[PDB]
């Protein structure tokens, strides 16, 4: 049984995956190249609809480190606005609080504040 698609799951997860997801974005050396960024926008744009939880978190993360700052540009904010509403949605399980738990934790992950 071979397949080179998505990880398998969608968004329905528990605190188990949440701990793993944070570990994916915990690294700061993931900063994508500018020449490749133009094409990365395309793949990541589909990850918002077809991409799994482990992918959504990588998407918004790349966009955050691509700017190297907190208040992202209008261009990154366009796709990030969607990936944000999905970031806290899956992680909501382990959040056990307001959206600020994950939304503000971005500063601790991407080192913004």
């Amino acid at each position: 049984g071979s397949h080179m698609g998505s990880v398998g799951l969608r968004e329905i997860i528990s605190e188990e995956d949440v701990k793993q997801v944070y570990s994916i974005l915990k690294e700061k050396d993931i900063s994508v190249d500018s020449t490749t960024w133009n094409r990365r926008y395309r793949e990541y744009m589909e990850k918002i609809k077809t991409g799994s939880v482990f992918e959504i978190a990588e998407v918004l993360r790349d966009l955050y480190l691509l700017k190297g700052d907190k208040d992202l540009s209008f261009g990154e904010r366009k796709m990030l606005d969607t990936a944000r509403s999905l970031l806290i949605k899956e992680l909501s399980l382990a959040k056990d609080c307001s959206e600020d738990e994950i939304e503000s934790d971005l500063k601790k992950i991407f080192n913004l504040a």
